[PDB]
């Protein structure tokens, strides 16, 4: 229940599963690795993560052990090129979530009976981060979105899913003024949302929780503890992590509501260089 609880490595032991073990082969993506805690108390929430178009899962793979070491199952999927559009990326993520849902009943799976399939999140890089936010539109029962330097040009983001957007100030591929910032502002004002731009960060800056000197992981994990796991003890943690993280940011926009130990906080603050 403190910003110290956001340490990389968390406390749980991490193991992995894949199609090599019998995991469902989802038709809408190319390969999965499931990172899961071996010694957390069931059930576990899950997050599905997808890299940008053409990019291999190794580009975002450090999120897997990070989230799983904190009790959150992570399914990282690859792509074979299909369509150069963030909407095929949304459907890939939804198919990854179906793989998680089936995994909860898969005979011989170490995760049989251990997944809370109503606590599902999505995350993605570049067009995968546009896809993650569109996945929330297409399936508004998803519990959180973590977008990593998202790319999506003509966004309709009509959803109520708490969404955390990371961006890179120096991102040439998905420049924040044309992407992340627009995604933040077109998401409904009543939707819980948070925008964090890494000062001088390139397009890859949120590909690992170590981005922003660790700020990326601290904010992402706090966000999921609150909105995916429904653990209000992490409301004040996120707030502290945000203040602590301003040193490495060039822009923060907050518009989210959160219950702490003493009451309700409706944060709408903005930081700019
Ligand atoms: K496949
Ligand atoms: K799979
Ligand atoms: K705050
Ligand atoms: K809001």
């Amino acid at each position: 229940a403190t910003v110290e609880s956001l340490t990389n490595p968390g406390p749980y032991t991490v193991a992995t599963l894949s199609e090599a073990d019998g995991v469902r082969n989802g038709p809408k993506y190319a390969g999965s690795t499931i990172y899961y805690p071996t010694n957390a108390t069931p059930p576990y929430a899950s997050i599905a993560i997808v890299p940008g178009f053409t990019a291999a899962p190794s580009s975002v793979q450090e999120w897997g052990p990070f989230y799983a070491s904190h009790g959150i199952v992570a399914i990282i999927i690859g792509t074979n090129s299909l369509y150069d559009q963030p909407e095929a990326r949304a459907l890939a993520l939804l198919d990854a979530l179906e793989t998680i849902k089936q995994e909860n009943g898969r005979a011989t799976s170490p995760l049989i009976g251990k997944l809370d399939v109503t606590k599902l999140a999505v995350s993605g890089w570049s067009m995968g981060g546009g896809g993650a936010q569109r996945a929330a539109v297409l399936d508004n029962t998803i519990s959180a979105v973590v977008a990593l330097c998202p790319y999506l040009t003509s966004p309709q983001l009509n959803h109520t899913v708490p969404v955390l957007i990371f961006s890179g100030q120096s991102d040439p591929t998905a420049p924040p003024s044309q992407h992340a910032n627009v995604h933040y502002n077109t998401t409904p004002g009543t939707t819980n949302k948070l925008l964090f731009e890494v000062k001088n960060g390139n397009h890859s800056v949120a590909n690992s929780p170590t981005g922003g000197g660790g700020a990326v992981g601290k904010l992402a994990l706090s966000w999921l503890k609150i909105y995916l796991e429904k653990n209000d003890c992490y409301c004040s943690v996120l707030a502290t992590a945000i203040v602590n993280s301003t040193t490495v940011s060039s822009k923060i926009s907050q518009s989210y509501q959160c219950n702490n130990a003493l009451g309700v906080v409706d944060s709408k603050t903005r930081f700019n260089l």
